[PDB]
């Protein structure tokens, strides 16, 4: 039994993900994120925004509409170029994306039809070509069309970036393994505008910087690699593209795309200047020169990053048992900043004298962190339940706590325990959790 | 010139909002949020999530797809009743036909209801308890509203609170009062908030009683508008999805050997509509010398601290940038060395920054800075190695 399936099964059982519309028949192309999944996803998003926007003078944020004017995607080239070769089996009429045999009926086909990957919708009463709009296949175009607006209000000057997170939509012909490839997914994209002659050096800077970002948040460097797009795989907007790939563990090739980092040269600002008639070039007053910035674009996938962090954090080891034995303990070794639950408050038993001190403590901690309270069953089994979802620290309230006003604090990975006065537990965890 | 127009112009000039696709012709039915706008919007969302989910034992979170199976909106009654049809269509898969027809969600609630049983299982929850969610919804609004008030694409913050039916009415009043207090706690003048009971004609097809929180936006004519809806949806939603799907979404109370379909109390807020309310409410003018100030609660202000070197100098600028870097570990910070310092104070007051930190020549001798509070303009001198802690207690959130 593989590790991807094991992790996917853990995620479903503990409510990281549910298949969207399960009760009506669900598919792998649409997932919901449950109580633990939504916190993990938001924590990843928050760390991306802190690294990209909050911590950097040279990067500012934006949030643009999923639905832009139709002309946007004409100018961008997506209307004409964002399609795949699509053929239909003359026997069953199932569709697939490229002699040859059918993977469902076994037979050896129609002429390849170009199928645009963008999702359509209609705005206004007339359901016609006039009101046709596309759901955005990328968040980048909302940034480019606001480049001049941001330069103005933010008083920014190249080299500088504009970062954004949001939903994107693609009419994927097939679903992926687990949450890897969905029709609706969240992206974290930053467009870094630079003076053209520096573009290549800035490209290497961001490849390295994004790579280090995953390592800093706990992914084993050995499970990350770089992949340079060959000229055929390059997107119509790119001159050079390097993907960060993670060892997901698929059957066959265990590697898959995690984040794409493209040199989009001056393509995007140029075509929007032409089609819109609005000048999106930059004027460098320090040299009395005008130029169209080149763009370096780190474009990450939030849900695909969640899958990578989840798989990388999965682990199994041997841990002291209730009896003097050892067990195959399941542990998600999340960075404390990503863990969906920061602290578990665990009264030794459901005894009525432990509950007052314990519930009061969980309330104090909920002021700062997402907290779980569990008084059900044996304590060691509740420790395993928290380790299984990656909780960094468990706080146990026992009967000695009523006499000395102190609790036990258990560290997830080492399982070491230390006794801490209650009036210092908040500070004790704050330094070890490194974020709220 | 009205306050809405004045506020909207400030929002545009300082980059809180831009009209989406401005360069290709934009309308008020779609807006982008600029550097300051996205921070304010995220701060409101985060404060909503903290009050609803993180701080409450009895409420957990979820995030569900914008595009659900078509059957969801048949069962919910939106296909048949949601017209004045207001739902946006899209087509999934190669065959572009009714076979692949799906609807973009007009509300986020249905993603919660269809997962009710899933959440009870994995989260081990029992009524009374809630499930909260933030995300984009879509409606084919016939006309746009004033500024960002009514758009075809907007963010909602909805929580579905499942209760034993006999307690539903008491829980309805609890959440009306609780939600009202949430806006007050974050700085909105209570006098600009009121309650409105839907008459039977205005009731939605899923609701038995609905109370709206309204804000005095300042529109021409009737200055009040809907801010947040709070509905008693009884057992309508879980009942209809159990029927159409054949999956039992009722709750079995082991403690009483009774099975029932919970009633639902739903506080459903609009993220973008709250931003408009917070933005207007905070706008103010005072002193002569007149001054424009956004009196944001420090937790919502998009920029927490501005670092302001008195002048350009090889000894002041490094100390100032080093300080701005230390503060960027915790908060969104602006660094501004352009122009006279009083001009830079006004620039920050105009977007609601709670605190300005000035680095002057005395800072080189005593390693201390001046900290100016936005509203009072009072100044206090603080050692550099205590500025972070000094600001942390006054910002009340990071
Ligand atoms: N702006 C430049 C760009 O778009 N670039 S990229 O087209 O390569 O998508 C950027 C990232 O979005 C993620 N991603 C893309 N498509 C999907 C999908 N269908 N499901 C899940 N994640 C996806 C993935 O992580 C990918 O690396
Ligand atoms: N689930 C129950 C429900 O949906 N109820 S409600 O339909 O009333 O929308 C809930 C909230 O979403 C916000 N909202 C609604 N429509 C819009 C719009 N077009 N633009 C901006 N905000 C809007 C607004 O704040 C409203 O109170
Ligand atoms: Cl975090
Ligand atoms: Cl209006
Ligand atoms: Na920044
Ligand atoms: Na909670
Ligand atoms: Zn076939």
């Amino acid at each position: 039994a593989s590790i991807i399936d094991t992790v996917a099964n853990l995620a479903k059982r503990r409510g990281f993900v549910y298949q969207s519309g399960e009760i009506y028949g669900g598919t792998r192309s649409a997932w919901d994120y449950g109580p633990l999944g939504v916190e993990l996803k938001e924590n990843i998003k928050r760390q991306w925004w802190k690294s990209m926007v909050t911590a950097r003078e040279d990067v500012v944020g934006i949030d643009t509409s999923i639905i832009l004017p139709r002309e946007v995607w004409v100018a961008s080239g997506h209307v004409d170029v964002f399609h795949d070769p699509l053929v239909e089996c003359l026997n069953c009429h199932r569709r697939y994306r490229a002699e040859v045999v059918c993977p469902d009926c076994g037979t050896k086909w129609t002429e390849p039809r170009e199928f645009n990957m963008m999702l359509k919708t209609y705005l206004g009463p007339i359901e016609s070509d006039e009101g046709l709009h596309y759901l955005r296949p990328e968040t980048a175009q909302g940034i480019f069309t606001n480049f001049a607006n941001v330069v103005t209000t933010a008083r920014k000057k190249p080299p500088f970036g504009i970062a954004q997170t949001g939903k994107s939509f693609r009419n994927e012909i097939t679903p992926g393994n687990f949450i890897f490839r969905t029709r609706e997914f969240e992206q974290m994209e930053m467009e870094f505008f630079v003076e053209p002659s520096t573009a290549k050096e800035w490209h290497q800077y961001w490849i390295d910087t994004r790579l280090q970002w995953y390592v800093d948040l706990g992914i084993d460097r050995d499970n990350l690699r770089l992949y340079e797009h060959p000229p055929e795989k390059l997107s119509h907007y790119a001159e050079r593209t390097v993907d960060i790939e993670y060892k997901y563990g698929f059957a066959g090739d265990p590697w898959g795309e995690l984040e794409g980092i493209a040199n989009r040269t001056d393509f995007d600002l140029s075509t929007h200047s032409k089609h819109s008639g609005v000048d999106l070039s930059y004027y460098d007053q320090a040299t009395d020169t005008r130029y169209v910035p080149y763009v370096i674009e780190p474009a990450a996938g939030l849900t695909r990053s969640l899958m990578a962090f989840l798989i990388d954090a999965y682990s199994e080891d041997e841990a002291p048992n209730a009896k003097g034995g050892v067990d195959k303990r399941t542990v998600l070794r999340f960075d404390p900043r990503l863990a969906p639950v920061k602290v578990a408050v665990l009264p030794l038993s459901r005894h009525a004298d432990l509950s007052p001190k314990a519930r009061d403590l969980a309330a104090e901690l909920r002021q700062h962190w997402n907290v779980e309270f569990d008084d059900a069953g044996a304590i060691g089994r509740r420790y395993r339940r928290q380790d299984e979802v990656g909780t960094p620290y468990c706080v146990t309230v026992d009967f000695d706590s009523l006499e000395d006003n102190a609790v036990t604090v258990r560290e997830r990975d080492s399982m070491a325990q230390e006794r801490i006065s209650i009036d210092q537990v908040t500070d004790y965890l704050a330094v070890r959790l490194k974020g709220c």
